[PDB]
C-alpha cells in the first residue's frame, strides 16, 4: 500500500520548501538595510501570507487527508476555515496591489517618487488585511455561509466531520472578492505595460538603426503561474453550487493545486541580483 507512506512524503516536502522559501526571503529583507524599499513591503506582506498558510492550512489539512478523521474539537474546523480563506485572500490580493505599482511606476515615472511615500505604502497594506479579514473570519464565525440541508446538518452535528457546505450567496460574494476583481486589474496594467514596452523597442529600433522576447517571457512568467493556479479552483466553486456536476474529490485536488503557488511566489518575485548576493551572504 503506497497510498498511506506515499502522499506524506509529497506533502511534507510542500510544507518544507514553503517555509524555508518563505522564511529565507522575509530575513534576507529584515537583516539587510539596502534591500529596504517601498516596493518590498508589499512583498513581505506576501511572504507573511505564504508562510502563515504553510505553517497553519497544509499541515492539519494533510492530517485529515491521511486519518481520513478530525480529531481536534469542532471549534478548531471552523478557526481552521477562517484562516485558509484569510490567507488566500490576502495573498491574491497582495499580488494585485504589486501590479498595480508597477503600472504606475512605468506609466507615470515623474509622478511616482510623490505617489509611493513609505508612510503611505503602509495604509494600504493594512487595509488589505482588514479586507482580507472582513470576509474570512466574520461570515465565517457568524454562521452566515452555513449550508440548510440533511448532509449539511448531520456535518455540523458531528464532532469529528469537517467538509466545507456554504450557501450560493456567500460563494459567489467571496469568489468575486477573492479572484475576478484581483483580475481584471491585473489583465489591464500588463496589458498597458506591455504596451508602454513594445513602443521603447520601436523608438530604439527607429533611433540606433545601423546596429519583444522579453517582455513576453517575463509576463508569460508572472501570469501564467497564477490563472493557471487558481483558476481551475474558482469555476468549479461557482458550479458546484449552480448545479452532482462536481465531485467532492475533483474539489479537494483543484483546492490543493492552489495551495502551492506560494512556494513559486520567491522564484517569480525575489529574482532580483540583489536578492542573489543577500541570500549567498547568508546561507554559505
Ligand atoms: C476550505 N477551502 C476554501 C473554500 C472556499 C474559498 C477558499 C479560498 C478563497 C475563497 O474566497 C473561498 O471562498 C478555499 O480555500
Amino acid at each position: 500500500e503506497v497510498w498511506v507512506v506515499g502522499m506524506g512524503i509529497v506533502m511534507s516536502l510542500i510544507v518544507l520548501a514553503i517555509v524555508f522559501g518563505n522564511v529565507l526571503v522575509i530575513t534576507a529583507i529584515a537583516k539587510f538595510e539596502r534591500l529596504q524599499t517601498v516596493t518590498n513591503y508589499f512583498i513581505t506582506s506576501l511572504a507573511c501570507a505564504d508562510l502563515v498558510m504553510g505553517l497553519a492550512v497544509v499541515p492539519f489539512g494533510a492530517a485529515h487527508i491521511l486519518t481520513k478523521t478530525w480529531t481536534f474539537g469542532n471549534f478548531w474546523c471552523e478557526f481552521w476555515t477562517s484562516i485558509d480563506v484569510l490567507c488566500v485572500t490576502a495573498s491574491i490580493e497582495t499580488l494585485c496591489v504589486i501590479a498595480v505599482d508597477r503600472y504606475f511606476a512605468i506609466t507615470s515615472p515623474f509622478k511616482y517618487q510623490s505617489l509611493l511615500t513609505k508612510n503611505k505604502a503602509r495604509v494600504i497594506i493594512l487595509m488589505v488585511w482588514i479586507v482580507s479579514g472582513l470576509t474570512s473570519f466574520l461570515p465565517i464565525q457568524m454562521h452566515w455561509y452555513r449550508a440548510t440541508h440533511q448532509e449539511a446538518i448531520n456535518c455540523y452535528a458531528e464532532e469529528t466531520c469537517c467538509d466545507f457546505f456554504t450557501n450560493q450567496a456567500y460563494a459567489i460574494a467571496s469568489s468575486i472578492v477573492s479572484f475576478y476583481v484581483p483580475l481584471v486589474i491585473m489583465v489591464f496594467v500588463y496589458s498597458r505595460v506591455f504596451q508602454e514596452a513594445k513602443r521603447q523597442l520601436q523608438k530604439i529600433d527607429k533611433s540606433e538603426g545601423r546596429f519583444e522576447h522579453k517582455a513576453l517571457k517575463t509576463l508569460g512568467i508572472i501570469m501564467g503561474t497564477f490563472t493557471l493556479c487558481w483558476l481551475p479552483f474558482f469555476i468549479v466553486n461557482i458550479v458546484h453550487v449552480i448545479q452532482n456536476l462536481i465531485r467532492k474529490e475533483v474539489y479537494i485536488l483543484l483546492n490543493w493545486i492552489g495551495y502551492v503557488n506560494s512556494g513559486f511566489n520567491p522564484l517569480i518575485y525575489c529574482r532580483s541580483p540583489d536578492f542573489r548576493i543577500a541570500f549567498q551572504e547568508l546561507l554559505c
